[PDB]
């Protein structure tokens, strides 16, 4: 058996931006109150309170190319 | 058997940005209170309180190319 | 058996950014209060309180190329 | 005569505020013209002209408790 | 005569503020003109012209407790 | 006659403020002109012209407790 | 012949402005694309492309007096 | 011959403005596409493309007095 | 012949401005693309591409008096 696997990729993924700005992200600028009395936990607790895991993501490009070349004989 | 795995990549993934800026991230500028009374824990506790794990990510490009070349025989 | 594995890569992953700046990150500029009374813990406690693990990441490029070449005979 | 004056005060006066801001006070940004000719004052003059006695008052709390305990025999 | 004057105070006056800011006070950014001709004053003059006695007051708390304990026999 | 004057004070006046800032006070950034011709004053003159007695007061607490204990026999 | 040319000018051209501001001029914040193929020019070319010759003019007065005194004998 | 040319001008041209502001001018925030193929120009070309010659003119006065005094003998 | 040319000018051109500011000029903050293929020019080319000859002019007065005195005998 003869197999030729010769894909050719000449693609452009392109982004052009004049200006990118004046971006405001303000998570949890408010008021958070947690009051707990006489609670019973028989098993594990994970607790997050406040302003956690917030992201501001401002890439000047942020382009993605995902490319799988799989040959199975 | 003859296998010729010869993929060719000439791709461009490209970003052009003139200016990128005036970015504000203010997580947990607020007021947080946790009051706890007579709580009972019989197994492990993880607690995170306040402003944790917040990210400001401003890459000038931030482009990604993900590229898998797999041959199975 | 003959296997020729000759993938060819001439790609570019490219960023051009004119200016990148005026970036403000202020985690936990607020007010945080934790009050605990008569608590019972029978097993491990992990506690993080305040402003922890916050990130400012401003790379002039920040491009990624991920490229896996696997041949399995 | 026996007098017992035994009031007990356990009160809370409480204020909780997440964030307080972006406050603009601009007294007398306008145009003020006073033109006086041949006036006669036989008695005292007080004159205030322009932008006087303006207040910006931004307390983070600003709570008031006023409490009079008067016993007259 | 027996007088027992035993008022008991356990009060709290409390303020909790996460963030307090971005406060602008601009008295008399305008234009003021006073033109006076041939005026006659037979008695005292007080004159204030322009931007006087203006206050910016931004206390992080600013709470007041006023408390009078009067016994008159 | 027996007077027992035993007022008991356990009070707190309390402020908690996370951050306090970005405060701008600009009195008399304007234009002031006073023009006087042929005026006659027969008695005392007080004159203030321009930007006088303006206050910026930004205490981190600024709490007041006023407490008068008067016994009159 | 006697010619007496005695024009008298006591005029006032006057502007009084309290405050002048918050002026935004943003020419060419948009996107401009010029694509040219196989064009033939036998004589001179002037080309302007983009954001050119734009003016922001904010004079605090900006008054004009134009005054011609012509005597022809 | 006797000619007396004795015009007297005592005029006021006057402007009073309290405040002048919050002015936004945004020429060419849109999208401009010019596509040219196989065009033939036998003679001179002037081309302007984009956001050109735009004016924001915000005078605090902007008064004009135009005044010709012409005597012909 | 007697010619008396005695024009008398006592004029004022006057500006009073309290405050002048917060002026933003942003020409060509957008994205400009010029693409040229196989063009032929037989005579001179002037080309301006981008953000050229833009003006911000904010004089505190900016008044003009233009005054021509011509006597022709």
């Amino acid at each position: 058996v003869q197999i030729v696997y010769k894909p050719v990729d000449l693609s452009k993924v392109t982004s052009k931006c004049g200006s990118l700005g004046n971006i405001h992200h303000k998570p949890g600028g408010g008021q958070v109150e947690v009051k707990s009395e006489k609670l019973d936990f028989k098993d594990r607790v994970q607790s997050k309170i406040g302003s956690l895991d917030n992201i501001t993501h401002v890439p000047g490009g942020g382009n993605k190319k995902i490319e799988t070349h799989k040959l199975t004989f």
